[PDB]
Order: structure tokens, then sequence, then C-alpha cells
């Protein structure tokens, strides 16, 4: 792909996470707590997953970031709107506002309804996420495999403004500590 030249620099925003979650000094990393972070509650936190937004809304135009997900078991990465349910359980679909894909038990899914099978033949150390706001499109690619395509979400019904979005998954296994990365442009 050449969209690179296409490169923002995304922030996580500390309001929007999980109140288990660690986000660095630089707002560039997340990772899962072991405990409760000793937040306040509000709104805007999703209460049931290890989930937290991007600080960046995009209403236009072409945007590409990249996310590090080395020694990871479990993860989800993409954009969703910015109206998303915050509170309880629900399922990551376009109908619900998120186009993601996901690592879990060892196979990769596209966050359609029902979920799609991606086929990764060099399991990703870092994923490159492109949205076309305009052409209503969300692709992903192995930046590990010289930027190979993993999956495109087309006829995107937006409905919002967009914001990154990313889960770090349940550490129940003791596997699945390490954090989300955004990669340096
Ligand atoms: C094991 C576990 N329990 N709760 C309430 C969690 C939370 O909010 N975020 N991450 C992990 C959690």
């Amino acid at each position: 792909h050449h969209h690179h030249h296409h490169m923002v620099h995304i922030t996580l925003d500390r309001n929007t996470a999980n109140s288990w979650l660690i986000i660095s000094k630089d707002r560039r990393q997340v990772r899962m707590g072991d405990t409760h972070q000793n937040v306040s509650d509000n709104k805007e936190r999703f209460s049931n997953y290890p989930m937290v937004l991007g600080a960046q809304r995009f209403s236009s135009g072409k945007m590409y970031w990249e996310v590090d997900v080395t020694q990871k078991e479990a993860w989800d990465l993409g954009v969703c709107r910015d109206s998303v349910q915050r509170k309880g359980q629900f399922s990551l679909s376009p109908e619900n506002g998120f186009w993601t894909i996901w690592l879990w038990q060892d196979s990769y899914e596209a966050g359609t309804s029902p979920q799609t099978t991606l086929h990764i033949q060099v399991p990703p150390c870092q994923i490159g996420i492109f949205v076309d706001y305009e052409a209503g499109v969300v692709s992903f690619y192995n930046i590990t495999d010289h930027g190979s395509l993993i999956y495109t979400f087309s006829e995107c019904v937006f409905a919002g403004p967009l914001r990154p979005f990313f889960n770090v998954g349940f550490n129940y296994s003791g596997g699945n500590a390490a954090p989300l990365k955004l990669c340096p442009l």
C-alpha cells in the first residue's frame, strides 16, 4: 500500500479508558493493570471491557496510523463512531458503530456480524489502519508482512465522527499483559 503519507499522530484519551487501564505519560501506549487504577467513574469510560478511544475525531479525509501488538494473545483494533455505547455488554459490529479486527484464541477475525475469518500467514507484530471517510473504507494492513492487506470494510455507513478504537484484551491467561503501542511516523 501507499497510504503512509496520510499518517496522523494518534494519542489516547484517558477519560474514555476502562478504569483498569494504564496509559503512558506520552498517551501513546496502553496496557491492562492488575487492579482498578484509582480514577473516578464517568459516562465516557468503557465499563465491561479493557477499551479506550483515541482523542482525535475524524469527519473527512484520509487517515493512517500503526499499532504495535507484539506478544499479545488477544486485542481488538480499528475505528468507531464517537457515539458508541460505553456501558454494559455489546458486540463489535458496523450496526453498533465499530469497524474492527481482532486476535482471539490463535485466530484473526473481522468484526462483521457475524464475524469473518481472516487469512494471515505471517502473524503481525504491527497493524496499519487506513480510513477514507468520503469513500466509506476502513482497511487493515500487516506491517510485518511488507504491508499486505488483511481486510477492507467498504460501503461503510459511519453516520458520525470517527475515533480510533483499542481493546488491550483481558489477561486471564497471564500471557496477555503486553501493551498496545502507537508506532512512530
Ligand atoms: C477482571 C476484571 N474485572 N473488572 C471489573 C474489570 C475491568 O473493569 N476491566 N478489566 C478487567 C476487569
